[PDB]
C-alpha cells in the first residue's frame, strides 16, 4: 500500500549504560502519511541470535512534504553486541485507534553499506 | 557554503564480475545546485588500507526540487574486502571549466549502521 523506508542513522550512548538506536523512517516524498506507529524488533548479534526484543514508537508523519521524514529511537542496555535488527511486528495509530501495520510496507537497509570518510 | 549529504545505498553484483556501488547525493534542499561532479574515492578494506582508487560521475543536480537528490555508481572489478571509502577529490564541471570542490562540501555517512530485515 504506502511506502516506508527504514534505516539506522544513529547510536546514541547514555548515561545508566543505554544504547539508543535511531532510525529514520521516510515515506519517499508519497504525501500519503502515517498516524503513530507501534514497531517491535529483534535485536540480533552477528551470527543471527536473538539477543532481546523491544518496542519502537514513532509520531504521526508523511501527510506532507517536510514532514516526509521521522526519527524513532530504540532503547536497550548497551552490552549487546547488536549487529542486525528485525522488524517482527507493526502497529498504526489511526483515528485514535489500533491497527495493525502490514509489513511489506517497509523497505528496509538490509545491506551493510560501505562507510564514508572525506580526507584532510 | 553549499552542501551534499552522501552515503552508500546498495551494492549491485553484474555480470563480468563488476559491482556497482550505489551512493546518493543530496544537496539538503538548497536552491543552488551542481554541475557534473567527479568524485575520486578511495576504497579501502577493514583496516583503512587504500586498495584502489576509483573516479564516480554524478549527473548535475540540486537545480529543481525534483533533482534535490541524485543516485550515482561507481564500477570497478568487484573488489575482495571493501568495507570503506574515503573521498579525496571532487570536481565540478561548471561554465565550461573543471572546478574544484572544497571536500568540506561533503557530509558523509561515516558510520555503520545496524542491518534491518522483515
Ligand atoms: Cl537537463
Ligand atoms: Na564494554
Amino acid at each position: 500500500q504506502r511506502y516506508i523506508s527504514i534505516r539506522n542513522t544513529d547510536t546514541i550512548w547514555l548515561p545508566g549504560n543505554i544504547c539508543a538506536y535511531q532510525f529514520r523512517l521516510d515515506n519517499g516524498g508519497n504525501d500519503e502519511g502515517f498516524g503513530p506507529l507501534t514497531i517491535t524488533l529483534q535485536l540480533k548479534d552477528k551470527y543471527g541470535q536473538t539477543l532481546v526484543t523491544r518496542k519502537m514508537e514513532t509520531e504521526a508523519f508523511g501527510d506532507s512534504n517536510a514532514t516526509r521524514t521521522t526519527d524513532a529511537f530504540l532503547e536497550t542496555e548497551c552490552v549487546e553486541n547488536v549487529a542486525t535488527t528485525e522488524i517482527i511486528k507493526a502497529t498504526e495509530e489511526s483515528n485514535g485507534h489500533r491497527v495493525s501495520l502490514p509489513l511489506s510496507v517497509f523497505d528496509p537497509q538490509d545491506y551493510h553499506p560501505l562507510l564514508i570518510t572525506v580526507s584532510g
